[PDB]
């Protein structure tokens, strides 16, 4: 089962400046609890831009995918291509951009969180991948988080 997590503003908005750009704990608590146990794949350089004390995940097989066949990933395993990542009973891709549009095609769920903050798109921002009209399943209540600031949960699914 291949798996996408991903929160995005309702622009579609990921990614700027290299950080999610937002606070809310309540997303880092729902992205424990639909990881943990799992097989989690990560790009090299969302690996690289974790603080080493963060990484590897814990309680889940980390995949990095990279090209560099020398590359050092204490706790992870490398891999050189998307094939070889999703061998896996359950695998969820947790970015960035790049392995996000790589992975889509073999998706067959998807875990979203939209936050309702108005980030229009802007030079140099990471972008959500497009859900199609392949997908079905439950669009959550929005909630308010700790802070005030409003989120609610995609759960979609698709053969
Ligand atoms: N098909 C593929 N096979 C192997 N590695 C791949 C890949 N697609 C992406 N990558 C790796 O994943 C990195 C992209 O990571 P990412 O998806 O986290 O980045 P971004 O956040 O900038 O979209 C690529 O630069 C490449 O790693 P290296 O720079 O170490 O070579
Ligand atoms: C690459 O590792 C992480 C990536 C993310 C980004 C992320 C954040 N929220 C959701 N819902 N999905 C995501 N994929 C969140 C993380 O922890 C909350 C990660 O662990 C360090």
């Amino acid at each position: 089962m291949v798996g996408l997590i991903w929160a995005q503003a309702t622009s579609g908005v990921i990614g700027r400046g290299g950080d999610i750009p937002w606070r809310l704990p309540e997303d880092q608590a729902h992205f424990r609890e639909i990881t943990m146990g799992h097989t989690i794949v990560m790009g090299r350089r969302t690996w690289d831009s974790l603080p080493a004390k963060v990484r590897p995940l814990p309680g889940r097989r980390n995949v990095v995918l990279s090209r560099q066949a020398d590359f050092m990933a204490s706790g992870a395993e490398v891999v050189g291509s998307l094939e070889e990542a999703l061998t896996s009973p359950e695998t969820w891709v947790i970015g960035g951009g790049q392995v996000y549009a790589l992975a889509l095609p073999y998706a067959t769920r998807c875990e979203v969180t939209e936050v309702d903050i108005g980030l229009p798109r802007e030079a140099g921002d990471a972008l959500a991948p497009v859900l199609d009209e392949t997908w079905r399943g439950e669009t959550g209540e929005w909630r308010f988080s700790r802070s005030g600031l409003r989120y609610r949960l995609y759960s979609y699914h698709r053969s």
